[PDB]
């Protein structure tokens, strides 16, 4: 009786660890959800196919409102694993589900996996010069998210980058492109009008990190805006103020405009 | 022709992907470097096995003045891997290095594995809410470092929480532990007296991350400071103001005291 948090990783099933896919492979029932991130790289058949078993997907309502009837009575009397995108607990509500558990005397352990927190480091921006992440939410109705303007705004004033999630409503399909979070960010310029974020903003794309051949792109909104970054998952990311050996690599890999090599310190 | 940078993962030789395994036994050549940090849960004896292959180990001269010298020539003409613990490129030089594989021109792919960036979320705490990062270093002769203290400060200024990893001499295999880490700030905080850390700050220790049995614990430095939090490699945490869901967290997990949910929220 016990219950396994197990992260499949960034973009296929070969992104989770030796770990977890052979305490997966021992576990009596495999639960799982596809909400919280988009794995674009795989399918539940392959990662089934590789775990040797059946795996039930839950939605956000099953787990958010039915965990506890669903997972922990059995793990209860069994050996249960629930997978998700990434790393389990980075950039989710998961690990409330760890309380849950406890609260069901049902004990849970964490097999870590790669997340795009830490798959950044591929950008070549130093990951401990980032400061508090935010997430670009779609608007909904007469609901205009804005709170992430203001963090990268107050990363900026101290030099610090900012990692942007992108919104998804897997139900729906919808996955945010950099594109769309760029736009919604100018149309939060022109309200705020901060000179936080307009067309000569230095930004840097990732998109499907994992791959073999992710997109990593950095340039100005305005040349970036337009562009055509792949399918998702992306995230944006606004730098702060740059390293030498920051720009260096922006240059040389994600084909910045060679003047960004000149930084203001 | 192809460079492979593969991450090693969090604690013990399982924690690669079934990617970075699967591709490092296709490799020619396969080079690693325990430098940055060590794989306490493991030996080199063990990753061997796990790969199949002999590994040639890189000191930190070896990559920073020679990379160009000794890997890269070899990855002209084969499939070499270039393993390290964590995810590749977290270690603020290593991107880098894939700036000198393209001057090569030899072509270089990133495989993920899991790092102590996001796998800190199992503190509870949510991963949006850390800011900037740091190291705590040992003073030694007329040098007392003191930079980490000012990156808690402003952080917990913003309600931010601050990943601070301790000090490790690689070579030697001495890791700083929490305490001393602790013990450090204090001092620290006797000298600037700005009131960032002292005995009653809230602090968060999470020990072997990775392991199956890894330590979390959260308390008041009074309590903690002269606690067993197991073996190494050890990182300290200095929250900054909770969301009640993370201080519940941490007292249903990490066994800190009640008095945190009313106190420190
Ligand atoms: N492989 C990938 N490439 C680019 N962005 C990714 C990504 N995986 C996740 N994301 C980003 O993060 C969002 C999901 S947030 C959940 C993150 C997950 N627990 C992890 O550890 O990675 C996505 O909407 C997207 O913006
Ligand atoms: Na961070």
């Amino acid at each position: 009786m016990v219950l396994y948090f197990i992260g499949m990783g960034l973009y296929d099933e070969r992104d989770i660890t030796v770990k977890g896919l052979e305490i997966a492979k021992k576990c009596d029932y495999v639960f799982a959800e596809f909400y919280t991130s988009l794995m674009a790289g795989t399918t539940l058949g392959r990662i089934q196919k590789l775990i040797g078993k059946e795996i039930r997907v839950l939605s956000r309502e099953d787990v958010e409102l039915n965990f506890e009837n669903i997972v922990l009575p059995l793990a209860k009397e069994n050996d249960v694993a629930f997978l998700t995108p990434g790393d389990p607990l980075v950039a989710t509500t998961h690990a409330e589900l760890r309380i849950r558990a406890k609260r069901a005397g049902v004990e849970s352990y964490v097999i870590h996996a790669p997340s795009i927190y830490s798959a950044v480091g591929i950008t070549g921006l130093h990951i401990y010069k980032f400061g508090k992440s935010a997430t670009v939410a779609y608007p909904e109705g007469n609901w205009f998210p804005t709170s992430y303007y203001d963090v990268i705004k107050e990363n900026a004033e101290r030099g610090l980058h900012t990692l942007l999630f992108l919104d998804i409503k897997a139900e729906k399909r919808m996955y945010m492109t950099a594109n769309e979070a760029m736009e919604l960010l100018l149309k939060v310029e022109d309200m705020k009008k901060g000179g936080v974020f307009t067309d000569d903003t230095l930004v840097v794309v990732l998109a499907r990190a994992g791959s073999l051949n992710p997109t990593i792109r950095a340039g100005y909104v305005k040349d970036l805006i337009r562009e055509d970054f792949g399918d998702p998952p992306h995230i944006l990311i606004v730098p702060g103020k740059l390293h030498i050996v920051e720009a260096e690599y922006l240059v040389e890999i994600a084909g910045a405009p060679r003047e960004i090599l000149r930084v203001n310190v």
